[PDB]
């Protein structure tokens, strides 16, 4: 019974999490495709403030790379998360090479990076996301890693579509215009195979494209770093935004196991 040892940023509303940057500066440091043992390499992002946080992976997608994510990773680092945002061996990887370079990433940032960045990371508070193939990457990661904290598919796709064992919160954010990895054959059928008791919520982008994503975008923002916040740091500060959560607006459908 204390403060949270994990708390980190002043009492959050809707408007800081909407804005282009959280509270945190961030700094960059590469991971060299020179350098990195089983993924294709990425920009680290982390907070300058020396303290711990949580340490978080990303994968673009199918023909993506680093910089179709890159907004997102800095964004949810300047809430005080260190993140990695990857490029991909190939562009042309499935989702189940990513979540295996997803994992690589991780161990990256826990072990290859330099002294700033490993000072800055609790190993044991780690969490994934991915965009449509990376976002089948994170699923399927999640599924191997009950140990992660948190897992945020981002417009997912994936020829598996039944995620029955996945014990890790899992935010599936899915985009209502996509016309690439439908919520129909992709998001929502990932969605309904996750079972009870696993904490888990399903936001359905109004008016969105496949490619929201990749463009700063608030509600991703906002609720990416809601979810890594409430889960990875188990920040409870950060639950009024995901429960009861967004009026169905920029939401076309929100699901949830509120309050978790
Ligand atoms: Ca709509």
């Amino acid at each position: 019974q204390a403060a949270n040892p994990y708390e980190r940023g002043p009492n959050p509303t809707e408007s800081m999490l909407e804005a282009r940057s959280g509270p945190f500066s961030v700094s960059e440091e590469r991971a060299s495709r020179f350098g990195a043992d089983g993924f294709g390499g990425g920009t680290i992002y982390y907070p300058r403030e020396n303290n711990t946080y949580g340490a978080i992976a990303i994968s673009p997608g199918y023909t993506g790379t680093q910089s179709s994510i890159a907004w997102l990773g800095e964004r949810i680092a300047s809430h005080g998360f260190v993140v990695i945002a990857i490029d991909t061996n190939t562009t042309l990887d499935q989702p189940d090479s990513r979540a295996r370079q997803l994992n690589a990433a991780l161990d990256y940032m826990l072990t290859d990076a330099s002294s700033a960045v490993r000072n800055r990371i609790d190993a044991s508070r780690l969490a994934v996301m991915g965009h449509s193939m990376g976002g089948g990457g994170t699923l399927r990661l999640a599924s191997q890693r009950p140990d992660l904290k948190a897992a945020i598919p981002l417009t997912p796709w994936h020829l598996n579509k039944s995620w029955r064992d996945i014990t890790v919160p899992t935010l599936i954010i899915g985009a209502e215009y996509d016309t690439i990895a439908s919520v129909t054959l992709h998001s929502k059928p990932f969605y309904n195979s996750i079972p009870s008791p696993t904490d888990k919520a399903y936001l359905e982008l109004d008016g969105a494209s496949h490619f929201a994503p990749n463009i700063t975008n608030k509600t991703i923002g906002m609720y990416s770093v809601a979810w890594l916040k409430r889960f990875v740091d188990e920040d409870t500060r950060y639950t009024q935004f995901l429960c009861p959560g967004p009026r169905t607006s920029d939401v076309e459908e929100y699901r949830s196991t509120c309050p978790f």
